[PDB]
């Protein structure tokens, strides 16, 4: 039973009815598989102008680029943070999952950033935004650990903006340096503004896991590639190495190299994440 001939759907299934504990990291590849990508028309559509000017080739490069000034910067992040923040719908899989989940005792961890999870009605206790929120501001210089948000000034900036700039009076400043607001995002030489919010998550999270240090937990890493492996690949991979009894199950189309302390520990589901979790919520079901 616990181990690593059935469907992908099938194997899925009884592990997560089998497992104590469930520990679920979720990555870009989720919200991807919903549709919400980054690449391709979705962004092409959404950024024509961006995209015309500087010859961006997906979303999250453009997100990250350092932009001529504020007013630029404020006119493209505002648009951002509608579409994947503001105006994102629910996807499917979100849904699925949530019904899966409801009958185990588990924790979420999440690289990603935008609305999937409050759209779908996931309590907030229950997961940890790792990465930050687009619906959340921090201070550019990160003076003080604490974040901001307006989803008003959001909606002035797209209605106001012309070619390519919000006018500057709509550039919102921290109220302590003075200093323009920007998305609250993770940066490797700026780090993140981590307020009493993102502590709290933390601290749950961190508390669930040192519960879950023994027994069948099954570390469920969905749609996780190599952008930021060190938030949860790795860390699961040695959670799974430092319990014997612990599994690891990716769910990605793609093979990322397993260490060889969990190889038997180990399964990776490489069908499609939106009908696998699909069609597993209809096996785990019955
Ligand atoms: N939705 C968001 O909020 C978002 C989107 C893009 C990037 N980011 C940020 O950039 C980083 C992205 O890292 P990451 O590890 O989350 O994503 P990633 O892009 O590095 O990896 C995504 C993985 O999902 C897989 N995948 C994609 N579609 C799939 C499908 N239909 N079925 C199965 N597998 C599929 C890919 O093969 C890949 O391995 C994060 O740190 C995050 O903060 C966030
Ligand atoms: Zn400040």
């Amino acid at each position: 039973n616990w181990t690593t001939n059935l469907t992908q759907a099938e194997q899925l299934a009884q592990l997560i009815k089998e497992a104590d504990a469930l520990v679920v990291g979720i990555g870009a590849g989720m919200s991807a598989a919903d549709g919400f990508t980054y690449i391709g028309p979705r962004f092409e559509t959404a950024f024509p102008d961006f995209i015309a000017k500087y010859q961006f080739l997906d979303m999250l490069q453009a997100s990250l680029f350092d932009f001529e000034d504020w007013q630029e910067y404020w006119a493209f992040q505002s648009r951002f943070v509608a579409l994947n923040y503001l105006d994102q719908p629910v996807g499917q899989s979100y849904l699925d999952l949530k019904e899966i989940l409801e009958t185990k005792d588990y924790h979420i961890i999440t690289t990603n950033a935008d609305n999937a999870f409050w759209v779908a009605g996931y309590d907030p206790h229950n997961i940890f935004h790792i990465q930050g929120e687009y619906g959340l501001w921090q201070c550019s210089q990160h003076c003080h650990q604490q974040t901001y948000k307006d989803d008003t000034v959001i909606r002035q900036m797209i209605a106001e903006q012309k070619n390519m700039k919000v006018p500057g009076q709509l550039i919102p400043h921290c109220p302590e340096c003075e200093a323009p607001f920007e998305i609250n995002k993770r940066n490797e030489e700026k780090g993140m503004v981590e307020d009493a919010d993102f502590h709290a998550q933390k601290a749950r999270y961190e508390a669930f896991l040192s519960e879950h240090k023994e027994g069948k937990v099954l570390y469920l890493e969905i749609g996780v590639g190599h952008t930021t492996p060190q938030f949860i690949k790795h860390p699961f991979w040695k959670r799974v190495s430092e319990n014997p009894n612990a599994l690891f199950v990716t769910l990605n189309h793609k093979h990322y190299r397993i260490p060889l302390s969990i190889r038997r520990q180990s399964l990776e589901l490489t069908e499609h994440i939106a009908q696998l979790i699909s069609a597993t919520k209809t096996i785990y079901q019955k």
